[PDB]
């Protein structure tokens, strides 16, 4: 979907993160350079993540567990073990 500045001030479902352009994706033109919220230079230096922590965005190839933790692989990333962002799901 459309989000930030250009969409009306949206975040992404399954925080995502939203372009400069205005639009929800998980891949570098999304999340890098070209970001402009929950970007993958916004995780936490503890890494925390979830609701706790206000949602923040985890790394490049890096996972939010369901006990509120960015990392990456299976604990991370895999089914009923990741909340968002879950390369893989």
């Amino acid at each position: 979907q459309r989000c930030g500045s250009q969409g009306g001030g949206a975040t992404c479902p399954g925080l995502r993160c939203c372009s400069i352009w205005g639009w929800c994706g998980d891949s570098e033109p999304y999340c890098g350079r070209t970001c402009e919220n929950k970007c993958w230079s916004g995780e936490r230096s503890d890494h925390r993540c979830g609701a706790a922590v206000g949602n923040p965005p985890c790394g490049q190839d890096r996972c939010c567990s369901v006990h509120g933790w960015c990392g990456g692989g299976n604990d991370y990333c895999s089914g009923g073990k990741c909340q968002y962002r879950c390369s893989s799901s």
